[PDB]
């Protein structure tokens, strides 16, 4: 099964200039718990965006051009990037844009954080067919002292 994992705010805006400019603590923990002990596949800008590999899951980076960091599995195409991940229960792809379009077809699960903060972005989640999705979950919580904007957890099952 693969799934993808997001943060959007308005306007699907999820990046600009190859950063995430908001800070979302209880988001980032939230990403953590639904990808640790999973395989996470992401597109070299946004390989190039976190800085380091995530601990405790498997790092798979797509890019067309050699690896270069053996700390993390280099994969040249979205077939490639599947089978390194063997036989696992969940494959988690974590974007960015481009990476998200490839996978969205393929995608049984979404995992979308709606952040109500609106951001100038250069880059977007796609625009997905809202009838082909299920909500199973949502969760919404106010801003705090910890995370600035409101947010809405949901999880989305294919249909
Ligand atoms: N809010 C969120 O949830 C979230 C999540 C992830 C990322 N982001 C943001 O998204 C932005 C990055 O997204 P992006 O769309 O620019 O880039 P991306 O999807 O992270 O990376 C695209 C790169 O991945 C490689 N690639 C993609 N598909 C491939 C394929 N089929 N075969 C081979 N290589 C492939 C290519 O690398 P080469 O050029 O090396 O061939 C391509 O240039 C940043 O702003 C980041 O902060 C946000
Ligand atoms: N909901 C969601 N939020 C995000 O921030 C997010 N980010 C990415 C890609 N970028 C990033 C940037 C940083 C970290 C990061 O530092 N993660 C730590 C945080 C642990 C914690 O804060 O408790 C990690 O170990 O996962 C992960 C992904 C992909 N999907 C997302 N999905
Ligand atoms: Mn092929
Ligand atoms: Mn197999
Ligand atoms: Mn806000």
């Amino acid at each position: 099964m693969i799934s993808l994992i997001a943060a959007l705010a308005v306007d699907r805006v999820i990046g600009m200039e190859n950063a995430m400019p908001w800070n979302l603590p209880a988001d980032l923990a939230w990403f953590k718990r639904n990808t640790l002990n999973k395989p996470v596949i992401m597109g070299r800008h946004t390989w190039e965006s976190i800085g380091r590999p995530l601990p405790g899951r498997k790092n798979i980076i797509l890019s067309s051009q050699p690896g270069t960091d053996d700390r993390v599995t280099w994969v040249k195409s979205v077939d490639e990037a599947i089978a390194a991940c063997g036989d696992v229960p969940e494959i988690m792809v974590i974007g960015g844009g481009r990476v998200y379009e490839q996978f969205l077809p393929k995608a049984q699960k979404l995992y979308l954080t709606h952040i109500d903060a609106e951001v100038e972005g250069d880059t977007h989640f796609p625009d997905y067919e809202p009838d082909d999705w299920e909500s199973v979950f949502s969760e919404f919580h106010d801003a705090d002292a910890q995370n600035s904007h409101s947010y809405c957890f949901e999880i989305l099952e294919r249909r």
